[PDB]
């Protein structure tokens, strides 16, 4: 039996899995290629799976697309991109490792531009069209995942790599005329010092004003203003990081608008090697991420399977500009069941809990509206608590603040021997303006009876005025839970694996252990089906 297999979450049938390759549309048609294990359940053998929909919720499984075949892809075929050619032709640049245990950067076109599924693939005898060499002194175990490309003013080829020289990460950038002769920029597009290893890069213009995606290589009219984001996985601390800025044609280099670190991540709990794509079908740009194991790898083994991918989420800019907003694409709201659950205007008094009846609690969406009764009753933050995780740490859900936590357990047993809480605390920002700070926590401590997972509590801050009433909702999923405070300002996605509650034992509570009382405005729980997925 599986009670932590996901029912409507992307992953595999069986075995290892990590970072998304390749996401893109053909002729109407979405694909997800993978990082797989054919073997086993830990990283190893690693071949490109590959599925497609419709819809971006329901997924259904083909052959293998790139696998170990060539000099250049021996001894295995790591991540990569998908660039659409402008006459509709889509290609994949991926990392290969060579004979030397090299890291090399080659390319693959369809066999048959005609299959709409696209099934198989051919590589040039070329290969590798990027290399680390004597000439370029590219380190050749840090030389790794091309970005999807974008063609500059010039009619010229960009694409960067993810790479260090030591402790300097950078993303290297390599120029082409034709997409089969790339030579590297002396620059890098962007670099910084003390951070490591720069995995899967991304790097997609985004529009200043509206919740619309922008085409990779569309140009920032005299009247239609862009800007530029720049996302990188940092191996070293394992998270995902983003930096909003303008990029500079001319010179070919990305600058953050400052500061911009102190950078903001997509997400601030368990999500890696995230990775973006163009849905030209829709205009919209949707954010694949890696969302790996909390359990042992003891447990993984014996399960037979290890990591998912989050739900795909919409992304555009915030209109302050400061930050991105994610929100699970809207597919996922048909999985819906048609009879809602609904509460209104109830009073979460000090220390009291409200189940929430007759919804299927591993395999449900929720969302609250929470309303502050008196803002001046909110505590002022200490001053040294500046990392959001830290707090939530120290601070769990039994220690009362002036306003929170309030928030929701989820995957809670019916005595709430596990739950996971995610919720809020309110304070007062420490300067003579009447600022204030909302803290969102992802708390799993008490989330599972077995000692063996991961149970690091994540935090975030949510830039949100409490005056306007508190936005929660979260995607239940089994042993994955993915918040989003203030209408996805803040997502935290964590991985819980109750012993207790597990299918139809597990309950679903709107909590409030702060001093004060606030008031759920509005709950809404649907129950969710399940996904065709391979
Ligand atoms: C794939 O999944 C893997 C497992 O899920 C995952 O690796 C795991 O990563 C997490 C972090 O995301 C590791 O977290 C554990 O947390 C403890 C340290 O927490 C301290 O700092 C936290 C903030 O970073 C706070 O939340 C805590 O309060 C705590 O704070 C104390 O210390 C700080 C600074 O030192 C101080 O400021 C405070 O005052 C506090 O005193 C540790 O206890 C954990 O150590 C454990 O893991 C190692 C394994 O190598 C072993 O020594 C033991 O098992 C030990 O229990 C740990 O750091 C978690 O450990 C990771 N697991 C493993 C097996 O590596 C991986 O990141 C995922 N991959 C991707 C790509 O997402
Ligand atoms: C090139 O990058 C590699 C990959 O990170 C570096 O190898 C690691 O760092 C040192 C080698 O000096 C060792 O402590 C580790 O064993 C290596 N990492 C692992 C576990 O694979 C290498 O140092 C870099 N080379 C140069 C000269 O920059
Ligand atoms: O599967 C390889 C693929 O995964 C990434 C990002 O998830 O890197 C992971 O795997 C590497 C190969 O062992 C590790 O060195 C790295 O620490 C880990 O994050 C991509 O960089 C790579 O293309
Ligand atoms: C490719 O095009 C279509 C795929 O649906 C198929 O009818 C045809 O046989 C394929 N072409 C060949 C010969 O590979
Ligand atoms: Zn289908
Ligand atoms: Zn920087
Ligand atoms: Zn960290
Ligand atoms: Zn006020």
């Amino acid at each position: 039996n599986q009670p932590y297999r996901t029912g409507f979450h992307f992953q595999p049938p069986k075995n290892w899995m990590n970072a998304p390759n390749g996401p893109m549309i053909y002729k109407g048609i979405y694909h997800l290629f993978y990082q797989w294990n054919p073997k086993g359940a830990v990283w190893g053998n690693i071949v490109w799976a590959h599925s497609t929909s419709t819809d971006l919720i329901n997924w259904d499984p083909h052959p293998p697309a790139i696998f170990p075949s060539a000099p250049f892809d021996i001894n295995g075929c790591w991540s990569g991109s998908a660039t659409i050619l402008p006459n509709g032709k889509p290609v994949i640049l991926y990392t290969g490792i060579d004979p030397k245990n090299q890291q090399v950067q080659n390319i693959a076109e369809p066999k048959n531009l005609s299959d709409p599924y696209l099934r198989e693939w051919k590589k040039s005898p070329l290969n590798p069209l990027m290399a680390p060499d004597a000439v370029n002194g590219i380190n050749a175990s840090s030389f790794r995942d091309p970005t999807t490309a974008w063609l500059g003013q010039d009619k010229k080829w960009r694409v960067i790599i993810g790479s260090k020289i030591h402790r300097r990460g950078l993303a290297i950038t390599y120029t082409s005329k034709d997409f089969l002769k790339w030579e590297k920029s002396p620059e890098p597009l962007h670099y910084d010092d003390g951070s490591g290893m720069w995995e899967c890069p991304d790097f997609f213009p985004v529009t200043r004003f509206g919740s619309n995606g922008v085409e990779t290589s569309s140009f920032g009219e005299p009247n239609e203003i862009l800007k530029h984001v720049l996302k990188i996985s940092l191996d070293d601390t394992k998270h995902d990081y983003y930096t909003i800025g303008t990029y500079d044609r001319v010179k070919d280099k990305f600058v953050p608008d400052n500061g911009f670190g102190t950078a903001p991540r997509y997400d601030y709990g368990k999500y890696y090697a995230s990775k973006t794509f163009f849905d030209s079908a829709k205009n919209r740009r949707i954010l694949w991420g890696w969302t790996n194991e909390s359990s042992s790898v003891e447990d993984d083994v014996e399960k037979g399977w290890s990591g998912i991918q989050t739900i795909p989420r919409k992304i555009w800019l915030d209109r302050s500009g400061k930050q991105l907003i994610q929100w699970p694409v809207r597919e996922v709201e048909r999985l819906r069941t048609k009879q809602v659950k609904n509460l209104r205007n109830k009073v979460l008094k000090s220390g009291s809990r409200l189940e929430v009846y007759g919804v299927t609690a591993a395999q449900a969406d929720v969302e609250v509206l929470f309303k502050v009764r008196d803002l001046e009753k909110a505590d002022v933050i200490e001053p040294s608590w500046t990392d959001p995780q830290l707090i939530c740490s120290k601070m769990n859900v039994s220690v009362k603040s002036g306003l929170g936590p309030f928030g929701l357990m989820v995957l809670a047993s019916k005595n709430l021997e596990e739950y996971t809480s995610v919720y809020f605390r309110i304070f007062k920002a420490r300067q003579n303006s009447n600022k204030y700070v909302v803290l969102m926590c992802s708390d799993q401590s008490r989330s599972s009876l077995k000692e063996d997972n991961d149970k690091t509590t994540y935090g975030a801050f949510v830039d949100i005025n409490p005056h306007q009433p508190l936005s929660l909702r979260a995607l239940i999923d089994h042993s994955v839970v993915e918040s989003f405070g203030g209408k996805g300002r803040a997502c935290i996605t964590s991985r819980v694996y109750p012993k207790l509650a597990i299918g139809k034992s597990s309950h679903l509570f709107a909590f409030n252990y702060g001093y004060q009382s606030v008031d759920v405005l509005n709950l809404n729980a649907w129950s969710m089906n399940s996904a065709q997925i391979s």
